[PDB]
């Protein structure tokens, strides 16, 4: 199971997100409750959260096989990611792998993603 | 089917505003190719990695598209299931997504339709 071998543009720090409210945050300064009540007033929109079981190596180098507990139920789902690969962990902010690298290529402050970290987005319906 | 977080369209950046390498800012909706080259001009440790269409389908499950990618200069050969909304930028074409009309609804911007041969462009390290 691969990942978009792509990677959203909105992470090189200094990017400004534009909640469902109106009101704007530089994409380092997001906090968990951004997450929240923007998906609470989007009437598209939900909050989907899963959490990480496992991070293996892969053997693809700088690319980890990440299992995860996806929503409630919590199927399983084993995803290849960039190590890089920024995720927002519940009460914790923005996470990788490798945050040394996340910092080299976004300059964004990440924390190191642990097993037990419940990774939150935004989805569908 | 279960999808993980990257495996999902970043919603997120709807309306969103990026800082570029050169300082400069933009609507997500304003980016050019260009601007991708320019900001991988800046630094020697960023650049701008390359991922090829080389495959459409449907997936088994409905609203979900199989895309097969040839990724990086040594073309690793990489399938893809991801909701056919999902917004790839792509070189001298811009936003682009299996289903364009989807996408512009979502993410509030102009899309094309992705196509096989299109090359999708991000910025990358090494
Ligand atoms: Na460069």
């Amino acid at each position: 199971a691969m990942a978009p071998p792509t990677l959203p543009p909105y992470f090189m720090k200094g990017s400004i997100i534009q909640l469902a409210n109106g009101e704007l945050k530089k994409v380092e300064d997001l906090k968990t409750e951004d997450f929240i009540q923007s998906a609470e007033i989007s009437n598209d929109l939900k909050i989907d959260s899963s959490t990480v079981e496992r991070i293996e190596d892969s053997h693809s180098p700088g690319v980890a096989v990440i299992q995860f507990a996806v929503g409630e139920h919590r199927a399983q789902v084993s995803v290849e990611v960039l190590v890089e690969y920024p995720f927002f962990v519940f009460g914790q902010g923005w996470s990788s792998c490798c945050p040394e690298r996340t910092s080299q290529l976004f300059d964004l402050p990440c924390s190191k993603l642990s097993v037990g970290d419940v990774c939150i987005s935004l989805t569908l319906k």
